[PDB]
């Protein structure tokens, strides 16, 4: 190999391979952001003209351009596909991919297989971008054109919120170690897939459409789809309600050979102005499209909502056939239905023709048994559909609160783990004083309260900004019962005083001012850092902003809550069994979920470690003498060369740390010495480990506690 | 292969390994900053106690610590070295390298072979660092502790500045394509080294210790000495003076087999701390000390400053031998000198030693007539050392307003490309605006005017911050005949008109205010813009700071200002011969260069495309109908679905674009039609060639034309 110009990609990595790489902690720096610091997306969205949108796509969809003609005259079903797939890389063991960042205008999901002539799809919209441009990101306008092309050709969706953020650098994932493009190195035992991956080859969104490994299996398809479309939190009735209004429009292209289609977009020469998959066979678009290679077209209405996909599907039997390219697909034996089935641009008219994965919807018999109820009342069909698809592009949405825009419905759904609103006056400055002592004054130790408030607001991630202090849920199940929260039942004690205090506040307070339980948790936390402070010689205040509210048991889906359950927490030294890497990758990927910098994530490790939210408080990285006290005494021990590290005799991921005399005066984690050991960290400890330094680390260390308390608050920003 | 997790490593540069990698535009972001956005070093260090901290210094340097022990109970010796290879790094073809950002903590540079044993150099300062805090960068510690050094052992310094602010991430930086360290590819001919190259060997700081690759030839060795200090801005004088300088302290360390050596340290594992090098040779430190292979003590006093080496060097003959660990070195023949040359740890005294390279002193023919004197007038070794050592640790400190603190002498240096005080009052605001009319008025285009301007400004690099339009040095040789500045023709009328408004406002001007061609030639540019956008119906104004002041060819090191010429420059669409790379790296190159984001780099384009600022006034992608007219046209044309791009015939590096009558309407560079292929400079495309995004795009691009003219303009901030 050999090392290349830092414009070219060359840097460290390539010295040391398996570096913990830190740029995952600036990720989308302000920087690389071209609009002003005061520039607010939310603000922007929230005075634009819904309709005059929606006539300005209704144009162009309508409007063939010559570089990639128009089937059937109609651009709806292409866009349908695009927000699809761009809200489809969504998956649930992490919360990322999905449309939130509209992160498919970028590499590597722009060049991926499966999103093969979405770069024209895109390209496409860019007169209604240019026409709203501030107004409208490319997140929001990629799966509005889907939303609006569904109504355009008569399905009534159930609504749809604005606000997703447009970046400007792609957010580097990992979508599975196939260093080859449509590889599988992702199953073990019986078909167990690669968490946290949800789809079955490197670069598809779900499944192969031509069945598993090319094989166009109906039934083995199927497990494949079920599976897939679980991990991105669709069920077996949502699945065959998304599979079956898709495929009720449009048309697959596979007009010619596949080996005649050029370089993906990342790959093309310059001339092709970011557009990729230039196609030599024929006219290389239109009649001459090849996108999958596959060469269906579902339903002889391509552009109108109807039931004719399910009465297709039903009312022919099929039999194994190729495509032009040479692709599986299926079509309709004995020449029935012959000539029934439109041509994108005026041609003779085909016959009926299906996927492998569209027959699993008739031959599974889980699916048989949806699809046949929707096949006798079609009804039923466009109201799951409706509910999954609102559910599928708005998934890594966050809170309500994100929603913007007149089309928000007002409903409340489950899977968006809703807390109920405020109704009653909030705390002010007195009654947050009144109760931070109160808090004090209960026999709750530092310990206890920091390492409570922490697991509650830690259960965010910022991937799809789900989890979080708001709805109280951490006296929920599943959260009440999860390893790292609750290793010895301390838990329920902390639960049970914050209960008396919220009811004994609540009777006694003054005229219909209220505290909910999801408030006091977070600011016992803060109560006990302020207690910690003191101890340690500063005299600070820990903001808080109220306005949590409780949510219920029955509001509180346990299932889709089990994702959220860290199996790996560096701030609390906690490291559960299965994570993917050593435990300081999971502590930089735990920080990147809690959208924290490299210097918020340092504070917080040293400040978290006196103040005893360890899980199980065991000693590991405890470099202080002294008890619940917020001193910088984790970076300063840290730097101290009178230490000789060693791993433990016992192997057990842990290290021992011995003076002068050889007497063991600390242990400590890898989690703990990676920040002495790695030379962006101890630079970062360096300075925090200072004679000059320790009113800078209380500062900062509130500073970052007080973000973290605050990640979901959608509903104050 | 296999593609790895992000926080490992991993991501889109393994797809595409040769892509335009824009993370070069946005090194040591401001998330990673551990101080504040309001953290003023200047102010910091101006506090400091510089007496307190020589002491602090002298009580490390004599303090020996238990985990490296110090040679003569002294470690001035091995910060020398310290402080010599954290500027050794420094290349005049780039000016990257240097002290000046304290780069040899990070990797690469912490972990270089050439850098063995100093990561417990470093460590030693550490208690020093943490006394003063953020008063003191460890980027000035670390030659300070060098330059103290000297000092502690009897050599008077001629001064010191400090001012280096420390950074937070590695700057990746071309070190050559050797994926094997120690390794050599960048040899053609007879030893014509690789540009950008400073060193003969990856990893080395600048030649091998043994004569070229291994081969003790001192007459061979002083040719690759005297290519790589000059590629370091050494001549042959300051080169002789910084080895005697240097070698007449401290000894080199190869007690014992290297295989015994450990790994460096970003290798090493967790509870080394950020140490490398971990040695099982006997007590791998001290008495049994291994860092290069070679055990060498030039002099009998080796912690004192006197003329012992060349003494040695010449009252002595010299015959070839082996160290302890198989490394090539010399000895003194016929056994002259037993037991004179003491021994760091009280052992028995030894022989006299040289490396091959010391006898390159003495055997080649320029460098013997130049030590055979400074063997008889040690009053001018002194001098020359304390000059060049002097101006090897400061000379990526940028212009001389940037020295701080109290030792700093006045004299001025012509290596400091000097400009001249401040000699009269300065234009005010009535003044400045009078002026931009004489130049409106002046026959000068905003074709000419504008690019005068960024002729000059863009002359600076961030790298050793040399460079830049402060010096009026536009007018003098050798900017005024750079191929890019003045392809033969239109220069020299702009400087004659503006010479001329020189004289009109200075011999009339009112009382004591004059005005600079330095001052003027940026004033102008200034002035088109606002012209420029008058045309386009905006009335603007484009900030402007007076101060500059105009230097002599006097006042002007020749061949100094060669490496600043640029073989290339995007933002003028020039692209000469000898680049290692396609123009779009070049550009972005030179991008970071100017310090500018990926949005600055991306306005700034646009925006000199539309007002002629192109290398031979060519048409490549001035993508607008408007003569000197400042608008977005370039992005909106850009994202012209309606015309097509390919390359032209010709095999130009060229392309045009046809509108749909087939018509060549556009054309344009490699470095144009990036902006519209590459998908993140395409984003930004798209937030610019947007409807209501003109008055922004003004904004930007005066804002960011702003910084470029400013980039040198230390002297008012
Ligand atoms: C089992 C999962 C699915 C598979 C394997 C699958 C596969 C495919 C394939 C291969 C194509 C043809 C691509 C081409 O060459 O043009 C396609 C087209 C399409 N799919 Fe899917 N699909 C799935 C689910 C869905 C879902 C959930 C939706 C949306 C609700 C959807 C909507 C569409 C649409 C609209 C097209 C038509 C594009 C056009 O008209 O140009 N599909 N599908
Ligand atoms: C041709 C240029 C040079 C070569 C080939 C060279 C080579 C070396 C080598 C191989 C060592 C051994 C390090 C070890 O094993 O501990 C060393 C040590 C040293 N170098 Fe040089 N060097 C050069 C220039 C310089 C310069 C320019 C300076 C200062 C201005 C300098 C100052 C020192 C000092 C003080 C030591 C002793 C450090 C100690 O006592 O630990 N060297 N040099
Ligand atoms: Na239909
Ligand atoms: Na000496």
């Amino acid at each position: 190999g050999h090392m290349k110009y830092p414009v070219e990609g060359g840097g460290n990595q390539d010295w040391w391979p398996n570096r913990l790489n830190l740029k995952v902690l600036h990720q989308n720096p302000a920087v690389a952001d071209p609009m002003g610091a005061a520039f607010d997306y939310a603000a922007e969205v929230a005075t634009i003209d819904v309709d005059a949108l929606t006539r300005d796509i209704e144009e162009v969809m309508t409007t063939s351009q010559p570089w990639w003609p128009a089937d059937y005259g109609h651009y709806g079903p292409l866009f349908i596909r695009m927000a699809w797939h761009a809200a489809g890389t969504y998956r649930i063991h992490d919360g990322r991919g999905g449309a939130g960042g509209g992160m498919q205008r970028f590499a590597p999901l722009n060049s991926w297989p499966d999103n093969a002539s979405l770069d024209k799809a895109r390209r496409l919209l860019w007169p209604v971008k240019k026409k709203y441009g501030k107004k409208l990101s490319w997140a929001d306008l990629i799966v509005f054109a889907g939303n609006c092309a569904l109504e355009s050709m008569g399905f009534k969706t159930f609504g749809f919120g604005f606000g997703r953020v447009d970046q400007w650098e792609p957010d580097e994932v990992y979508w599975g170690k196939e260093a080859t493009w449509l590889g599988d190195e992702r199953y073990s035992g019986k078909r167990d897939l690669e968490n946290p991956l949800a789809a079955v080859q490197m670069g598809l969104i779900y499944v192969n459409p031509e069945g598993p490994n090319g094989n166009p299996d109906p039934m083995a398809a199927a497990v494949d789809i079920r599976e897939t479309f679980r991990r991105m939190a669709m069920n077996d009735v949502e699945t065959a309600a998304l599979i079956v209004g898709g495929h009720t429009f449009g048309k697959t292209h596979g007009a010619g050979p596949a080996d005649l289609v050029g370089p993906e977009p990342e790959a093309a020469p310059l001339e092709q102005m970011g557009l990729g998959w230039k196609s030599s066979y024929g006219t290389g678009t239109g009649k001459d499209a090849i996108t999958s290679g596959i060469e269906v077209v579902w339903t002889n209405t391509p552009t109108k909502w109807d039931n004719s996909f399910l009465e297709i599907l039903y009312g022919y039997e099929w039999e194994l056939t190729k495509s032009p390219a040479g692709a599986w697909q299926y079509t309709a034996k004995d020449g029935a239905g012959a000539g029934t089935i439109p041509d994108p641009f005026g041609g003779p008219g085909r016959s009926p023709t299906m996927l492998a994965t569209d027959l699993s919807l008739r031959v599974d018999p889980i699916y048989e048994r949806i699809t046949r109820r929707w096949l006798e009342h079609p009804e039923e069909l466009a109201d799951e559909f409706a509910k999954a698809w609102y559910k599928l592009i708005h998934r890594d949405m966050g809170p309500v609160a994100r929603y913007l825009g007149p089309l928000v419905p007002k409903q409340t759904l489950l899977w968006q783990d809703p807390v109920p609103a405020v109704s009653h006056d909030l705390v002010g400055e007195a009654e947050i004083a009144s109760l931070k002592s109160q808090i004090r004054a209960s026999g709750l130790t530092v310990s206890q309260l920091v390492s409570t408030a922490w697991a509650a607001a830690s259960s965010f991630r910022g991937s799809d900004k789900r989890g979080g202090a708001n709805g109280g849920r951490i006296r929920l199940q599943p959260q009440v019962g999860w390893e790292v929260n609750d290793p010895d039942g301390d838990l329920r004690k902390v639960i049970r005083t914050l209960e008396e205090i919220q009811e004994s506040f609540n009777s006694a307070a003054p005229g219909n001012i209220k505290v909910s339980f999801a408030d006091l948790v977070v600011l016992g936390g803060c109560a006990a850092i302020e207690k910690a402070a003191k101890a340690a010689g500063h005299n600070i205040t820990v903001p808080f902003t109220p306005g949590r509210t409780d949510a219920s048991q029955e509001q509180t889906d346990v299932e889709s809550f089990a994702v959220l359950e860290p199996k790996a927490d560096g701030f609390r030294n906690y490291l559960g069994k299965g994570n993917p890497l050593p435990a300081e990758y999971m502590l930089l990927d735990k920080a990147n979920l809690l959208t924290l910098s490299a210097p918020e994530m340092t504070v917080l490790v040293g400040g978290l470690r006196v103040l005893g939210a360890n899980y199980k408080r065991l000693p590991l990285g405890v470099f202080t003498e002294a008890s619940e006290s917020l001193t910088n005494d984790f970076f300063v021990n840290l730097l101290d060369m009178g230490i000789t590290w060693e791993p433990s005799p016992a192997d057990d991921g842990t290290y021992q740390g011995k003076d002068g005399s050889g007497k063991v005066k600390w242990t400590g984690s890898r989690v703990d010495l990676v920040f002495g050991s790695n030379s962006e960290l101890r630079a970062l400890v360096e300075v925090y480990g200072a004679d000059d330094a320790q009113p800078k680390f209380v500062q900062d260390f509130v500073a970052a506690w007080d973000k973290v308390m605050n990640l979901d608050r959608f509903d104050v920003r």
